[PDB]
């Protein structure tokens, strides 16, 4: 009953955003993103411009696939092992579609976003609170 | 729909057999990574020869190592691993597992009988 009607909800009024939304610039290391990831607590972070328009996102997957690697990864850039693009949702989304998307998808947080701009970031656990 | 889907039992959901991710006490932390690749779930466990769950390795815990500068490249799972763990009995609930992953902030969980691994259980799961 409360979760269904929670996800008749558009994401815009769910969806975090100001501060609360993970995001790093294009030149961060690998290190500011992963601080970034851990103070925001959804998994993962984007990378904006400085006009907020979505360049990347990084996700915890991200980095175990990224550390398949046998080089040292300590000193990388963010550019240099972000996913380009990102998958993003408009703000009108109701959230049963969002949660729909990321089900498809197989990920737990998606980009709320006009265009390339970043308004927010919903997480499936955003989904199922209040 | 939803309302069925969630009144389900997760033993009739949850991945068993060569889906479960597992390593042994011995495995590296790059044999860790691999199985949690190869099983597509985000975590692996890490059992004895019996099944039994010492801890689990989650892709945030990847993070947690990884940002603390020290290379972690031939680290060994034993050192690296959450002991213990969060689980849930074959015949909780979904919507009851859902309830648990979000209080405990977690999108995974491993389904057991005291410490033997039966399962685990993917949010993605429990939302078909
Ligand atoms: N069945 C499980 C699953 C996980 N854990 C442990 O619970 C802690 C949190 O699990 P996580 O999967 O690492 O949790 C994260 C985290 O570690 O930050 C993942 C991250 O991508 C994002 O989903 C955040 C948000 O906090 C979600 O609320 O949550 C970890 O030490 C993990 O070993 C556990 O004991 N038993
Ligand atoms: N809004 C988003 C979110 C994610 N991604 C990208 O989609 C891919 C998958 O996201 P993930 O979070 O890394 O997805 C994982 C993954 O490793 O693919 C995480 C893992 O812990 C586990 O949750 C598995 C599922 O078990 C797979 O069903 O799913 C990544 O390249 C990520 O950059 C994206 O483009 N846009």
């Amino acid at each position: 009953g409360a979760l269904g009607r929670k996800l008749l909800l558009r994401v815009n009024d769910i969806m975090h955003t100001g501060d609360e939304i993970p995001h790093v610039g294009l030149q961060a290391t690998l290190r500011d993103a992963l601080l970034e990831i851990t103070r925001k607590n959804l998994g993962m972070t984007a990378i904006c411009d400085d006009d907020m328009n979505i360049i990347g996102i990084f996700t915890d997957g991200d980095l175990r696939r990224v550390f398949d690697t046998g080089v040292d990864m300590r000193d990388a850039s963010i550019a240099d092992v972000m996913t380009r693009g990102g998958i993003r949702i408009r703000p009108g989304t109701l959230a049963v579609d969002a949660l729909n998307l990321m089900q498809s998808r197989h990920i737990t947080c998606v980009l709320v976003a006009d265009g390339d701009h970043l308004l927010g970031v919903v997480h499936m656990h955003d989904l199922l609170r209040a």
